[PDB]
């Protein structure tokens, strides 16, 4: 079997370029590659029963590899894995799910299992960041914001629901979740209701004060609306009445 | 002002450890909180607004735990050190001081990773060097060259010093791989059985000539000479050719 055993050494550099070899535990990467060098040594010499003993363990450490089991175990654990994410969509899921499917490395697996968690964690956060949307919209801060802001706001979320729908949610990629989320965040802390009310009750009450048609006290009065006033057109309906009033 | 510092304080916050460790949730609710600030302080012309964003930025930042866990991966790192049976004290202490040196997550995980690797190899070349004995009495051996015999000695016996937990060095994982080869090579290298066998053709071409004797007489002297079992045992049924 000289040849076979020339052949084990020929197939050594192949043999080690494949997953199987790759991928396998350790000790049975070093036995295989130990096998071979003695093949050398023992092929060099050349007590034909010391050529097949050679032979015999090239072959049986070779096919001991088994990277390629750990690969399958590896995709298992990653579609494990892959099932307790709650946030991503559905065409994130087959997304990833064919990736894992895909993956030719265990490093690609665990990588593939790596981004699938960022990924359902930035959707995580998403959701999070609208989770108190009907309130918001509720709330006199939204609602006497300058409309450009609420438009800005209704957009955001209008979006970030989109990327959220588990059933018609495309495979959104992290970076894209990532803008959604800052635009909801951003557009958010940005709503101003509750400043232009401060300010409307302001400039309302300076301009009571200065009418010319006004008693004191009836400049009180209408200053003290204004004071008990909740928005901005309710102050504006005082400034208004103030205004007519004679 | 206040607020601005948070936020302009924000880049240096995002290059420590504390930070690129935390847990991604730990992260994100620091940057939006940021995001949030910035918008926060464009809405001005309600600074409770701008006291309850500060307590955000600094809560969340406060919240970034990436220190813990470091702490966390360097306890797995050593309890895991503590299940290896085969790396020696010398290097079992190295693998110590490297995860105490340590200063990221991936920095330990590293050291982990290298230290069961260690481990490994270790392990291999105890399993290279377990028929030693058996290689030693054996003729393959004992007839091996002079040169080759001395070989596989010498990296037997590098390869147990390597080995001992209580007296090997801190030898690193490549040194462990070299030691290895050099013993499954040495090994592999002895030629007491080919020596033996050049030794009986040799022999028989002398018998095969030499002139005093005969067809009859050394038909037979080769005879002994194929089933000798060494090369003295060739050597001593050749003199019965002079």
């Amino acid at each position: 079997a000289m040849g076979q055993l020339q052949h084990g050494i020929d197939d050594e550099n192949a043999t080690k370029q494949t997953q199987k070899y790759r991928d396998a535990e350790q000790s049975k990467k070093t036995a295989y590659d130990q096998a071979v060098a003695a093949a050398k040594a023992i092929l060099n010499k050349q007590d034909k029963a010391a050529v097949d003993r050679a032979l015999q363990q090239v072959t049986s450490t070779k096919d001991a590899l088994n990277g390629d089991a750990k690969l399958a175990e590896a995709k298992a654990a990653a579609r494990q894995n892959l099932g307790t994410l709650n946030h991503i969509t559905n065409a994130q899921r087959t997304a990833l799910e064919g990736q894992i499917n895909q993956a030719t490395t265990v490093d690609g697996v665990n990588t593939v299992k790596t981004n699938a968690n960022t990924l359902d964690g930035a959707m995580n956060s998403l959701q999070g960041a609208i989770n108190d949307k009907d309130a918001t919209l509720r709330n006199q801060n939204y609602l006497d914001a300058d409309e450009s802001k609420r438009n800005a706001y209704t957009q955001a979320v209008t979006a970030a629901e989109g990327i959220l729908n588990k059933q018609t949610g495309g495979n959104t990629s992290k970076a894209d979740v990532d803008n959604a989320l800052n635009a909801v965040t951003r557009a958010k802390a940005a709503l101003n209701g509750a400043e232009n009310l401060r300010n409307a009750k302001t400039s309302a009450t300076n301009t009571i004060n200065g009418l010319p048609n006004l008693t004191q006290l009836q400049k009180d009065n209408l200053k003290h609306q204004v004071e008990q006033a909740q928005n901005v057109v309710g102050v504006n309906g005082v400034k208004d009445k103030g205004n007519l009033e004679h």
